């Protein structure tokens, strides 16, 4: 019910008139949603599927990456320089630098210029290998190469492969949706996601988003 | 006719001849031959953008009247709202007394934004669902012009005047969208309501115009 | 030899083939095979985007020289402008005496912002009309390369050097657009002019670089 003509659509029963002809159920995540007609061209639709999933993979890492140090500081008694994700980058400018987990023996980076231009070379080469191949194999598929990147062979079965593609893109869209939550939540409340959540569950009727509705993405206008 | 077909009005007047794409043929309402960014070269995308544009235009038409009415009512009709300016109207739900319609505490008198929010989700969620796939008030025969229960006075029964009404609708809407964009930037830049801006301007148009606030970037006084 | 056709230079160097869309074949200037978002898969849109890009590149090329000239002239040529920094240059029309060209009160000496604005509307309005459909300086034979009155020195008469000049034009223009993007973000972040940023940087590059302002979001010091 996630592929083919009898798949799930993005409006449930009210989908009978809101699914374009080119969204036929072939690709993962096809809920028949393209109201803006941005993927009518088959080549562009291929590009947007590549844009979407690559984003979804970064968001999946992002939600765990943003929540982990804040959850470790608030519930694991760990002492980071800055454990909140939107302030975490700034701990490179403090005295002592960026000590991993607060431990000065771990990483302990002192120069943002080294962090920056090391990432440029590594990610520059790594992304170059993604489009045209490199040390860890040939780029047989822009999203699912599954050579060195499927060591446990979880994509070997063609039938479960089709279902795993669905699980990947649905969890990824949830992660992207959450990362967008982090962004506006941080501008609006000024606090980290863990702290936002904790404050909310304590008094959900009083600790929700509408408390900050008088600000425009942080800015207190009017 | 001068709003359809090959001799219709174009978006550059006489300087148009060389700035009209081949796929803008004069078929749909509002076709002034303007798609310089080639965003509607695909016929299917063009179909979506016409639906986006008109659906926007209908919200803008309601918006301009919706934004101006309580402010015009307060400034010239002596009505006492909690917040009569559109961009401050939402905040009245957090004020004491809540959202009193027309200022009357016996009208609406809403106290909970959470109730306003999740009521609109259900009502608009179904209403938009009925728009794409039909529902209680008929079948969604056309994404923009169903005209069943939504043409009760049958003004679209004549094919010729129907074509002229479609033109009037999309032109008034683009004017409304263009005006709502005015509301947005005027509020960020001046901080006042549209009615007050209009009144202040005609008082001294040479001194009360936009360039007084050009040193601010959409409200922010940078540099 | 290496900027057109199948053996041209691409936007990822050796890692490029397999990251070049089928519709980027080497025919047009600047074709490094970069359209990862597939925004130009449609031939007609791709035609529009090439016009958007090049017209921007020409405005950016004029922009970089226009933004750097008064700031470099004021700080290194002993010239006294009213406001020599580009993002402050527009505001000098609101000061007393107005916009004196090069600071000399006998040059221009504009006093009305409304006069500058609505003269530009008429002049640029007609000029852009002449660009799409032709006019006094000839017919619009080509949307980007008319080369009638706009190639008086006939530098594009040789077909081979024309092909190379087209390449140089788009590469210098993309650098200018990329640089203008630098001006925009640099001014929001640092609050200083491009020349002064350059001068401050070369004095102590390890301490006078962008990361000093990384805690601000395009000017705003949030968090
Ligand atoms: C003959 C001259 C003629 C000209 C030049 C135009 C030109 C235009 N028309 Mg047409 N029309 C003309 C005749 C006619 N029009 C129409 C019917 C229409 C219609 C329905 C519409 C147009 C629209 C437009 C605009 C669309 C292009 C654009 O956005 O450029 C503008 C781009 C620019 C770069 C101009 C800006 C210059 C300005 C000085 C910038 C200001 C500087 C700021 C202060 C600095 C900013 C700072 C930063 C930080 C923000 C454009 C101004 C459309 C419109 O209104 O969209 C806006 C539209 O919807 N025209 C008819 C009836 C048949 C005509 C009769 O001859
Ligand atoms: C999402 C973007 C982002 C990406 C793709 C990376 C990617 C990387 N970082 Mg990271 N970083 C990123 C944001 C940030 N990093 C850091 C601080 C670091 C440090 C201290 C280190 C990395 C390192 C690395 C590498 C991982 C192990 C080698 C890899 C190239 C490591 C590295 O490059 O060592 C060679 C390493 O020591 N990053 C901060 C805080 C300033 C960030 C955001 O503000
Ligand atoms: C693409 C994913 C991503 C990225 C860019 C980052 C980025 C960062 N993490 Mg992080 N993290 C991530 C995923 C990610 N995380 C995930 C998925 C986990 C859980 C396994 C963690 C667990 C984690 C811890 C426990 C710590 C970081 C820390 C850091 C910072 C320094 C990292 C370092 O020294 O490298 C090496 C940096 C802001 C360190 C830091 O400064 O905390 C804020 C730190 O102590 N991260
Ligand atoms: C919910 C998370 C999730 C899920 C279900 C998948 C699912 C899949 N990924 Mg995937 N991926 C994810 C997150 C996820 N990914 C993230 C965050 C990244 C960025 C590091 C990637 C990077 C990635 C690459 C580079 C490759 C895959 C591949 C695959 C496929 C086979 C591997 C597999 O069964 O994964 C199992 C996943 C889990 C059991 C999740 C456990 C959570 C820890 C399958 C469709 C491979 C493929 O398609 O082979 C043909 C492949 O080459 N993914
Ligand atoms: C300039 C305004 C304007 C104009 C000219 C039109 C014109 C048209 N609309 Mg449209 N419409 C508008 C605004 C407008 N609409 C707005 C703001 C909305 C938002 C709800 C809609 C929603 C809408 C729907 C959902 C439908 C139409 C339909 C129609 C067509 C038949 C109705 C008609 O003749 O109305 C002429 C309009 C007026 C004379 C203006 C009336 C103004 C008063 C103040 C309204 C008072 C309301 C009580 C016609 C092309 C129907 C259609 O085409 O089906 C065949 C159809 O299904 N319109
Ligand atoms: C590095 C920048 C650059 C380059 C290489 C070109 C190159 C070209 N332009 Mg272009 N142009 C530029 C900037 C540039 N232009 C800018 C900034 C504008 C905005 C005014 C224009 C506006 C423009 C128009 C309107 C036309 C051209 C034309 C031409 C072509 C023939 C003229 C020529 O060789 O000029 C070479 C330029 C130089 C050698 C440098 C001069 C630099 C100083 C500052 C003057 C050629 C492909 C013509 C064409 O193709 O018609 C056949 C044409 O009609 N250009
Ligand atoms: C004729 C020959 C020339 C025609 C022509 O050129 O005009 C064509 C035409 C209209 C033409 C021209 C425009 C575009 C005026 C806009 C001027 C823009 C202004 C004043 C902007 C001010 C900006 C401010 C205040 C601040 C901005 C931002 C700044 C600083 C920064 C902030 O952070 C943001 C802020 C505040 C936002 C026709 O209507 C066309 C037509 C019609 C009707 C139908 C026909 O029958 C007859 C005819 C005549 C042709
Ligand atoms: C479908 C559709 C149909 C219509 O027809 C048209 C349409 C409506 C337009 C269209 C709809 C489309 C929609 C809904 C679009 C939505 C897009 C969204 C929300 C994208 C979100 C993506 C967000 C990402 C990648 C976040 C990555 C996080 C990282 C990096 O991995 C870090 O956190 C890294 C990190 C960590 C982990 C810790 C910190 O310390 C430091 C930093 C660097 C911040
Ligand atoms: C039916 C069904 C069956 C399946 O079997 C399972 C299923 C699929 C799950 C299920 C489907 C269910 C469906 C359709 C769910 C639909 C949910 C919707 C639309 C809910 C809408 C929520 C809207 C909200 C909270 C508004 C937030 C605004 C705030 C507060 O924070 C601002 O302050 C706004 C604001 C302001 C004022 C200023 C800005 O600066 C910042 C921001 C935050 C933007
Ligand atoms: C043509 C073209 C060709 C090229 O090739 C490419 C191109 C250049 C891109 C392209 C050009 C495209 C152009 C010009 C795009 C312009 C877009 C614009 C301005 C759209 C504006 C739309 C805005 C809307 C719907 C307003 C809604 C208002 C409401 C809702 O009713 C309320 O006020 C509701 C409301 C609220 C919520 C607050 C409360 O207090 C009460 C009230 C006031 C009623
Ligand atoms: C290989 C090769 C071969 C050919 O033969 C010749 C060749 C082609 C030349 C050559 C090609 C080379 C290649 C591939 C070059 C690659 C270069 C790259 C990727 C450069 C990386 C740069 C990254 C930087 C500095 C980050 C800057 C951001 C800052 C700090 O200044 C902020 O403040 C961040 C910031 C924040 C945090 C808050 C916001 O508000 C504002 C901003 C500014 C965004
Ligand atoms: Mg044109
Ligand atoms: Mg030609």
């Amino acid at each position: 019910e996630f592929y083919g003509p009898d798949r799930a659509l993005w409006l449930g029963p009210y989908s009978e008139g809101a699914v374009p002809s080119y969204l036929t159920g072939e690709f993962p995540g096809d809920y028949g949603w393209d109201s803006a007609g941005l993927s009518a061209d088959p080549e562009t639709f291929a590009a947007n599927r590549e844009l979407e999933l690559i984003h979804a993979r970064w968001a999946m890492l992002g939600t765990v990456g943003c929540l982990t140090p804040e959850a470790l500081e608030k519930y694991g008694g760990v002492e980071f320089g800055e454990a909140v994700w939107f302030k975490a980058g700034s701990q490179i400018f403090a005295e002592g630098g960026l000590d991993y987990l607060g431990n000065p023996s771990l990483v302990h980076a002192q120069s943002i210029l080294a962090i920056c231009w090391t990432q440029v070379v590594l990610m520059g080469l790594a992304e170059g290998y993604r489009c045209s191949g490199g040390p860890l194999g040939e780029a047989t598929d822009p999203l699912y190469p599954g050579e060195a990147f499927d060591p446990m062979g979880m994509a070997d079965d063609p039938e479960t492969f089709a279902e795993l593609k669905t699980k990947e893109i649905k969890n990824g869209r949830l992660a992207m949706f959450a990362m967008f939550g982090f962004f506006v939540q941080s501008l609006q409340t000024g606090k980290g996601p863990v702290e936002c959540w904790a404050e909310h569950i304590a008094d959900p009727v009083a600790n929700n988003g509408f408390v900050y509705a008088t600000k425009f993405f942080g800015a207190q206008i009017f």
